[PDB]
């Protein structure tokens, strides 16, 4: 609610491809199809075979900056990225070789950061995930094995065994219905009443084990990043050890291009921000625009009011943000920093205008 | 829990009337229906239509306060909300014209308040959702692709082809179940196992996403009105700084409407109340009409027992409220405040029946 | 995880016939059944009738502590619960008055507790609902729209109009899928990939403000009951004024029955009790019953160990129950207490087996 | 996210053998089977038969440490887990007899901790779940009602008596949508709409409960567990009471194996570890194995660097671990103890290549 994602953040082209470069699958797949645009496609993967494949060969120039570097996540695909295809060309001379068109699908996630934050949790919470995968068997096959003991006899060619009972366990359990075969006596039907009343709070739980500590995660991601942009700040020689815990958990950072709006002028003020890296175009007689380590707002939070500037993107600037509750914390915090804020409520009045 | 929500919240005609609007379509679009009802709710577009179009130039006549104001999304509809039925009125001669019921859809969400709150943080978070909407666009196709591997070869007319198998994925990742097609072999069988598994894991996250800091704009909402309705009351000169973060999380305000019940007498005591603005009903022989800026139920709350007096809302009172807790948790916090309070536990005895 | 829930929470027998009452219905409902058995419940009707009727009466013998008194909630149902069947028994000759067994169903919530803690928050977060109830008919007809757009063509005959359509929206946003009917072209089938997505999201939000602040409802309920039993313990005039909130958010109180075990002896030491009205069972040779305002277990959680006493129920004590961590937290928030539970750990060593 | 979680936490073989135990099951439940491997697996539960048959003797003699313990719980199985088999054997010549392979079924849960902490709970929380399932059964057979009232006349055979009915509730209710019998009226057909609306809130909350309270079970696990390891840090006799509460809710606590990576040098630094029993690998010119009670990563934290060092599991360690801000919050919490951290790294700089 108090941040400015913009800049293209699914930006890097590596990323793009692959999904305008999969759906270049399915017409291959697919009978009565001219052979017109079937190969035609064919070239689109060639050219994201070459596209990555241009990109390839720079990576493999990996004497830049080669001091230290742990990088076989990042490589792990560009090299498959062209070879799957390429041996799948040859011995599978036949077209179903575009079934390497799985292959790609890494590709996204080769550049897609908050996938590691993902697999960072689960080596530590699997524990649970286990322990409860466990108890989901447990309570799989103990309530799967309870049908087999009824409808073998009348329905043999539906629940003639047990397997086929533990088919229509999870899909009873995990919340599915599908709908394909289902019983006729009473107490069968009787025992669905815990299943889904169990499911529910199993994934009750278990999904929740997800959510969990994840959010910590998150919640840790936006501290992690933005115990860094703190020194920047030229006033920050003052602050009180426990006071930052406090702030970051609030203060995320995010980055504008150039050119784009920050603030426009009489909108309704919400929010201030702290630029520490790049800078501005305070839109004033004299455009104030202040670089790398600054901040703008306080003149809209402490009065109340609309924009005092409409503030755009004038470079591609590393952005914070904050809403006023958490600025009011500030405020209600320390009489110390009030004071200049204070001021530069009455100095950005004078320094808006003037230069 | 703790707060009493009155004068029709969902109050505003232009937002009553596209419900009963909509449901005029329906006739419209039924065979076997006679002529006579079919026009006659023709009107009551028409009605509708002259109706917010007799709201509409009021609201042209846009000179009132006009001296700074953002107004592009209260008029986004208004102009609209005539304009679609009357093109289509002429050029769609046949009476799908009325297919532009479409079109009144948004007039709720024009004074919809809370739909701010919803798209406000969408944009901040939406760099997980992307990650996510990714990755649930990394496991739709990682999975759906393992399924035309198999049964292409007995099941082409369900599945013969790669998108048909897509399908199949999401109806059995998200929780669905529809039930149209379905394999016939193990191991294709197999894979639904880490499917729904998956799927709600993964909106175990994503849509927890959502509810994860939508309520902290929700309870920041709580705040954000409510730093307002603060310096009002006439005592909170001496509360401290940090006191109030605690505080403004929990006070929710309301409003209460006229004549309306606000406390009923001999009622169990259960919470107490902040005016800051509007007029009573304090039903004692002298009655004690606190105007703006009063409080009551600490007569009930130190004590511990019913209502003292059928507090009614003699006027349109903008509300707070408080449980005991919260008191408590004030009574705690400071003694300077308590003395008062038990000075009005005392006087409000003597001034209840007296003037 | 810190409490000891037992004599019959669900006690009334009030409350319990319901269950059996209603039961009664379905062997009426049956075609192919005797007559034998039909009416022999309709006794049972009668039974539960003249029961309740029979408790009835003493009810409305309600002069008794008639001095100020809120029971209509309490009243409502006692006095349909024999009329409904009554005038049911008549006019409906016909078998059917048995559906008057709909009558009883507010029973078992006439005495719900538990039920007005539900109620009490929908009447603070419902301007929520609403905000996301309108949402939901927004996304409805919104997305229930777009379908008759396309199959009316070639499936008139289940999508031959709006109504039909708007059907096929919540099973298909309400994460249910019944299967029933199901489209054939490609964009009307590309919709759903929204649909589950949306939906799941606006449920991730509907229902988790449920769970939302009913949760700080339920950890509200154990301190608007709690906030008793505190007095009563002889020691807690020393505790400072923030120190009870910090605890009583742990701090569950039930009531065991007599004759019950508390602690059996040997068990691994994990908890500790603070009785406050009650008497209890120390098994050792001269047994150390403490009654109504006593404290047990810190000789097995300084110590880290089993137990070492017996304790059983000797009468129905309103008991309190804590784990280590928040007696650790006492014990680490101040040295005043912790020297006495030192003296205790002492004492009660030689107090045990003496008197 | 900060946790080293191996040594094989699935480990015993009594809790893996029912996985190969149980699937042993199936192809003697399945027609057209040849005799020859049907019964060869029949020997792999006279295998496990014998080998917790094995294991059990050597249980019974339960001399071993023989002066207070309660293994009520772990014996249960390994009584049952031959006899039922044996039992079995006889009585049932058919080979029916397998069937009482539901029986391993608990031996995971035999030793499967965090089952207990499973069942510690409900017992607490289940004065909700009863209200709840009660209001789960009020809205069951309040809504079930419902249908009887319409469809009996033209849908008999489905909807000819009430039971049928509450079939079709809580498929509906329950998030299911199995897909066998569905409406044609409309009145009906308006009903659903309150029912997913309601079950999705009711398990909105009900499911709720279970993650509730459940993690705070959970993230009390690693207290109760945790506040072990404490004392055995020779630092830890400076740090004042209210400070651990902090920490050991994030301080999580396993065990690597001999051999095992801890550390690789080079890695990008991201967390520090308390040693507290065992040994390490501290890869140096002079290895630096510090053994029971020790710590390392501050020489790249502060510095906010890569690993110094190729640290490995030389022994079973007991491993604690710590991310950064938990750090810098200690860090943060005193100048007392960054002191020796400061010293700390610039003495292992100086200690790390020396002995
Ligand atoms: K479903
Ligand atoms: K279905």
């Amino acid at each position: 609610m108090s941040v400015l994602p913009f800049l293209r953040i699914y930006a890097p082209l590596n990323a793009v491809l692959a999904a305008p470069g999969l759906l270049a699958v399915a017409a291959l797949t697919i009978p009565d199809m001219s052979g017109r645009s079937r190969l035609a496609l064919a070239a689109l993967l060639a050219v994201i075979w070459g596209a990555y494949l241009l990109q390839l060969a720079a990576t493999l120039l990996k004497r830049r900056a080669g001091v230290v570097r742990d990088r076989t996540p990042k490589i792990a695909i560009d090299v498959l990225a062209v070879l799957v295809p390429l041996a799948a060309f040859l011995l599978d001379g036949s077209p179903d070789w575009s079934l390497y068109c799985a292959v790609w699908l890494l590709k996204p996630l080769r550049d897609s950061t908050f996938f590691p934050v993902l697999g960072r949790v689960l080596a530590n919470e699997a524990r649970n995930l286990i322990g409860v995968t466990t108890l989901f068997g447990v309570v799989l096959f103990a309530v799967a094995l309870a049908a087999y003991v009824i409808e073998r006899d009348i329905q043999p060619e539906k629940f003639g065994s047990i397997p086929q009972a533990m088919w229509w366990a999870v899909v009873t359990l995990s919340t599915t219905g599908y709908g394909d075969t289902i019983p006729q006596s009473f107490a069968g039907r009787v025992l669905a009443g815990a299943v889904m009343m169990s499911g529910i709070g199993i994934f009750g739980l278990w999904a929740g084990i997800l959510a969990t500590g994840f959010y910590q995660e998150v919640r840790r991601g936006d501290f992690v990043r933005n115990w860094q942009l703190v020194a920047a700040v030229p006033l920050f020689q003052k602050l009180g050890p426990a006071v930052l815990v406090e702030i970051v958990r609030a203060l995320r950072a995010r980055t504008v291009p150039a050119g784009a709006v920050i603030c426009r002028i009489g909108e309704p003020g919400d929010r201030m921000f702290f630029v520490v890296e790049g800078s501005v175009s305070v839109a004033t007689p004299n455009p104030v625009e202040l670089g790398p380590g600054a901040f703008f707002g306080e003149m809209a939070l402490i009065s109340g009011e609309p924009r005092s500037a409409t503030v755009s993107a004038a470079t591609t600037v590393s952005l914070l943000s904050l809403h006023s509750a958490d600025f009011q914390m500030l405020c209600s915090s320390s009489p110390e920093i009030a004071e200049i804020f204070r001021k530069t409520a009455l100095e950005r009045r004078g320094a808006a205008a003037s230069a």
